[PDB]
């Protein structure tokens, strides 16, 4: 008989696992337990800090919540108004020397006139074709061009998406974008071109909140802390090494065995198939595709340059830089980098030069966070990528050659994006029902591998809904119907439900 | 303090209310109680019997379940195999002296050739227009025309639907439609006309099960029997007369008061507004529309005639009869009518005349159940409707003039169909949230007034999900997303869920 | 027996009749003669002069020739290079204080940003509707909206066309406009908006030639002069009063009778019906519609103003002036107005005041020619129309308040435009074949009433082709197929054909 | 100075040349003469006779006239009523053991049901595509499929047209087919299928007349005979061997030289280029494409079989026979074959066996005329083609194995069809203008190489209009605008025009 027995075991304490745990904790029915190999919960929603005191998330993390329940747990965890900062959702596309407001097509007035002509002509073709279309697009590429036309597609979404996904747009499905018809808003686009108008999709209503301290990672430490500590096992002692699906037994690295009746696994599903020693599942998970993410962080001396201003995140379709996205992380919280009086030496100038002096000087400081994707179709030279990113910062006029870099950061995350390939659904609908037959609920960004429900709130709710299905017979809506949950505000499920009110 | 206090009060013990009850009973958390003014649970899913021993449902009731939870509760209530009879879903449309397999719009093949031309020409126009359409249809009529063309619309869809809904197709919305009206492929319809093929949509997979005894009403009597009796109050002692929403207090006819934390109300929402003495809610509910259903039953002497055969239900678009639908109710169970040795005198011949003898004679017997709709746009002469129906049976050749009728039944059900009018949703999105703000879950066929989720399984689950929302913060999917629940197999929620498994150890 | 007998009698010596006479004269087979009530041939293609020496055509007359035959005859009649001046076809549309290059609908790029949006949005709508359109437009208005969208329709097409046709766009057909109304290309128009460019000249017409002396009327005086004088009868002596179609006899006002075998009538067909004393025909011609043309002439002291420059004709859709078109007639020939040394007193200033003195001062002089339409749907105040035009010239900034006016001219031409009404073709197909069966070829701008073949070259060729049909069995292509003759270069028929070349041997 | 001088020389006395000659003769102006290498006029519109007395045209020749002038000349040539026979235009398609009335698609109810399904499914696809089409088809093959859909295309027009043109449908243009939109009449086709109806496109109105004697060739003998004999030169004495364009001189085989001012050439334009010894033109003409025609005649003993009946011509898409078209030539005139009392021996039975006797036996007789095409893409074994044709008659059940054949006929015509290749116009617009610059009017079926104006009436009028262009400056409509002349009733040009009427006074 096992060392420990619980009704429901949760593997992994990123957002998905912590969602499952919060719901089990609230229900307070079946016994339960959560394990993670890391001492610190959060998964890919964690945060690092450099020796010089610059924080970096695992790339740009901006919360948009589709669920009251998710909101309830964040409010519980970080309940003070000064636990958070609010910002507008300000983003731009870098294109031919210009910062073009997102969405790109509504702002092509900034481009040269001859190019505007090409863009409008292409979108006219797409509008005329959309008017008689009687089939759905089958690939991401087809969807892009039917929405945007050839010209606008070639400038942004085609080269941008290869830089992000590390696979061509022709090899991805397009159902994950939702059920919106692939057609141009020709009038809107042409109107701004005629008016010479620019317009971003943000304002006092289009906002996000970001944690005052600890980066995105601070949220999940705070949420985890609301759980009964004896029901958690985090660290080397919590690393899962073996899953015996037939005996419903799990073995940890230190040899501890855990028996379960139901399993919620939030580890990557290809790792799960190995831990199970299931040759059939290993073969199937190997049919899936993912990209790795390099996160590069750069700490810069000086007050925030006028050219940067209130920018939050930025897209880079062009090939003069390796990164697809940059984040002005110092704009998210004053505590993402040291205060102005902190003294740091200059490590190098942006052009690669040595500084005049080695003396530690004061701030203030700002901070840029970069993302570079990697796959077997898009290799990344690990040894030069930092320097390539810094050159890319100069090329894109984010840094001057003279800017003083005081901190650098580079980390590679093996599983970064689960790719919406054409083959994905054919594979997942074999994998997930086989796990289900064994009472294994494999869920999460890489637990169930669906990018369109792959953010923090989706993940958290995948765990919540998994538990609700296990206990109360709930439909796993986020898992099976992304369009459904993304197109509504999910208000019904709360951190305090009728059941707990009636109980007291 | 009131006579009784419960966390959750359920008003009504038709399928919706019973569903609430069953889920509350399964959860076994909050205290609850269920009331009904009728001693026998079942609502519009009840069954009547004539003095001569012929059973009649409230019109044609055929079960198609979208939910394993519903299946579970029926199986629990009627667990034996001989509790049920299984049949194929055989229906036809009476059209110009002939029985056309349902769906009509696919058996074009069976009409006079000249009419086939008319139909196919119309459908060709519709196919070409559909090729360039970029707007959705706004009315039931526009929808019908767009998917079938004028010829088929006129021959069947338009007249039949006025006969059922008792309002013209131009007066109804079309969002409710996915699962009720078949949209014909031009190539499929044309292929069947060329091949001279008649192809109805039934067979070994498309079946239904019907209770062996007690009619459809037998289900809900048995389901109710699985509830703890003390938590029920059925009869005059359970008739709700006043609802004080602000004090969260209900008053019954005998004067009993019941306090509640949450209310699940399954009575017609216009009745609820009146019981609340809420003039604003009364005015809103009056913007809703419903039709009444007349149910007529006819018991016939004789073994089942060949011309009837295995027919289950039948549609009547034409003018030679007042009913829109007939059910061969004696095909559903042998216990829906007397055994063959039962002796019964003839009451009349089908042609209206007196029988040659008034002596009681033996069977066998078969049985027809007819439905006639009524509204302010379609008045019905209540005094002659029985005789009109019987003449309609002679007219459609279902009865011979000389057939011997041994039993008759007629009952009017005031609230029969909640009409999907153009105005329905604008009104409901005022009514339901205003009740919601008062912790009142108004749910069911007339509780929430949505016909597209108005069958027995829909109703039952409206009750279940209401409770699940109240207790576990579940999404009321059936209520707000008919297309979602009707388009899938709903397997997740069971009569035994993990909660009960884990608790019992 | 009548006073005169010819094989072919030609009535009218405008372009159409002169066309007939020239071809008859070239063929030199059948006997013929041509009559006109006017001593000076030319009809609506004539020219007046004011006592102060300013010439005015009957409104803006610019020649574009579709036929080599027409070229040959103009060349014969006015053979010297200094008989002609050549000009670029420079026109603009007055809109919101701006001059928009013709055609308006292709130069959206010139309007304010706000108006550009309204225009392009409209054109996008039209482009998308046109992608799935399977019916041709019935009316001029439907055509305008289908091809240009509501924005350009409201801003220019609808007001301008009522102002010139003197009927709403909804009352006209749209089969006539292939060569008159440009259909805008969405990509092309949008591309020029983005680049802020003007559009390439619509049509093959880049320049035009205009006669050095006598205005447009000089051409027809000279063409007529090439005819044998004995075969003409112009003046009171040549006015037709009676046409006896059954006797094939024509009576002139002086009592002269002319018997004919074939008749080419170029007078207005409604007048012809009257002269025929044919009540049925009069009835039919009254189903036709026409507008009247007021021509207003204004002679101005001064060297040609910079704001005027090389402008030729100008369009005015706006309601701040009565005229639909202005022509800088002084740009067409130096001899359309007096020498600079000619001394003329100021008659009035453009603001309407009397001048300081009666002193005759020298020039130079320039000249504006205006057109105002009239019909039963659009009355014109004859007594004030001159002053209204002059104020119009001030509102449109064509004249400064202080500009000195040295000559004025006003003349009303009752039949100005044959209106392409919805009813036109139905009526003409009852009229023209009836006349045909009586050996009457009724042809010309009002002879056959078809504006799309109603220019000088068209008219001339209607007379030529009518004679060719009569003598050589030719197809009357211009009469029956406007799109055919307007869409090709008609090079085959010449002033010297093979017949004449061989015969001279 | 040449042996003979004329103003206009016409080469060739087939229909085109005779048209030119008839119009020259009528105009009676410029001097002219017509030459031909054959003593008998008619060209490809001539008629042969076998030693047994069976006549054969050059394949099926049926007159549909688009011109009054053509009717005038035919009626002048053969003015008596008994010079002609009148018949309805009765034709069928041989398909899967059936004679299917033309047009094929309106008669597919004769096909097996499963095949009707595939045909109608294809045409539904075609109609749905046509509804949103925004481009014209570019090839004959695209035109066929857009009009018929795949299934119907594969059964008739695709395999049939390869058998006719001896080139694939994918290699031909489709503009020659005219301006009608390539689109299905889906309602018409489905209606006849639903009704089980067959219907040909003939009846009392849709008739042709055929000469009573001498076949089609009789027409042109009679027309030629109205010409003044001394202006003709037919036979070896009239064969042109050299054309010197730069000197406007023609040389005949007997050494006679003719000087002309204008040349109308109706010989094949590739021969003309060789005769001109113009290397550039020879290169260009070699870019053109044409098929050769084999004509096979079979004379059969017996009264007309019931299975043949009133059939006139027949299409053969299938590959169980080499011919694309058959004509029941004995149905055109009783004088196309010997009278019944004429005695002929049997040459063979249709299955190839010897007759039991070689005695002459009497008739009556009927007659079949067949056409086989030949090109480099589709060779013909001249040695076996007769035997293959006769086997084809058995395969198609036109002849029984036992039918007695009393006469056979085979002749190959090198220039048979001028092919409407994709490249044709690109080449012709280089050839015809260069010849035009030399005062050479190259006109006719192979004179101008355009099949869509390649019938007898078209050809005759090409000559007429060429002369009219030379003399009177007429537009050459038939040459340059096939759609125009084929879509109208051409009634203006007559054998007696005004010119002749007036001159005779
Ligand atoms: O860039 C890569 C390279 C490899 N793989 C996986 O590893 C192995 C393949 O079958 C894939 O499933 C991947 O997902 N992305």
């Amino acid at each position: 008989h096992p060392d420990i027995s619980v009704d429901v075991l949760v593997i992994g304490a990123g957002p998905t696992g912590l969602g499952a745990a919060k719901r089990l904790n609230q229900i307070d029915g079946p016994s339960w337990m959560i394990v993670d190999s890391n001492e610190t919960p959060g998964g890919l929603a964690s945060t690092d800090v450099t020796p010089e005191g610059f924080l970096y998330d695992v790339g740009g993390h901006v919360i948009f919540s589709h669920y009251k329940y998710f909101d309830d747990c964040l409010d519980e965890a970080l309940p003070k108004e000064d636990d958070w900062y609010t910002h507008q959702r300000i983003s731009y596309v870098r294109c031919q020397g210009q910062w073009v407001p997102y969405p790109f097509q509504n702002n092509i007035s900034m481009l040269p006139k001859e190019e505007q002509v090409k863009c409008i002509d292409g979108m006219i073709d797409a509008a005329l074709e959309a008017r008689v279309a009687n089939t759905k697009p089958k690939t991401f590429d087809e969807w892009i061009v039917r929405m945007m036309g050839t010209g606008i597609a070639d400038l942004f979404m085609r080269p941008y998406n290869f830089k992000v996904w590390a696979v061509p747009t022709t090899k991805m499905q397009c159902a994950w974008l939702g059920e919106r018809v692939a057609a141009p808003n020709l009038k809107a686009v042409t109107t701004n071109v005629i008016l010479g108008k620019t317009a971003g999709n943000w304002g006092p209503a289009a906002t996000f909140r970001f944690p005052a301290r600890g980066g995105t990672g601070g949220i999940w430490i705070a949420v985890a802390n609301t759980l009964p500590k004896e029901k958690t096992r985090f660290g080397e002692k919590g690393k899962v090494t073996k899953v015996n699906a037939n005996n419903k037994t799990v073995t940890l690295q230190d040899g501890t065995t855990i028996g379960y009746k139901k399993l919620v696994s939030t580890m990557a599903v290809d790792f799960l198939a190995e831990a199970m020693n299931d040759q059939e599942l290993v073969g199937l998970t190997k049919q899936l595709f993912y990209s790795s993410t390099h996160v590069i962080g750069v700490g810069v001396r000086g007050s925030r340059p006028e050219r940067i201003g209130d920018k939050c995140w930025l897209y880079f379709p062009e090939d003069n830089c390796p990164f697809y996205r940059a984040t002005i992380f110092s704009n998210y919280s004053p505590y993402n980098q040291p205060e102005a009086s902190a003294a740091l030496p200059t490590m190098q100038l942006a052009d690669g030069s040595r500084p005049q002096s080695t003396e530690a000087k004061e701030g203030p400081y700002w901070s840029i966070m970069l993302e570079v994707s990697e796959s077997s179709m898009k290799p990344v030279n690990q040894e030069t990528i930092l320097a390539d990113c810094i050159q890319g910062l100069v090329n894109t006029e984010m840094l001057k050659p003279t800017d003083e870099i005081v901190s650098t950061y580079h980390r590679r995350f093996d599983h970064g994006y689960p790719t919406p390939t054409l083959e994905r659904e054919g594979t997942l609908t074999q994998i997930l029902p086989k796990l289900q037959d064994k009472d294994i609920w494999s869920r999460g960004r890489f637990g169930s591998w669906r990018y369109e429900v792959g953010n923090q709130d989706h993940s958290f709710m995948l765990g919540v809904e998994a538990v609700d299905n296990i206990v109360n017979g709930a439909v796993e809506l986020t898992l099976n119907y992304p369009d459904f949950v993304n197109g509504r505000q999910n208000t019904e499920r709360r951190l305090v439900d009728g059941a707990q009110v009636f109980a007291k």
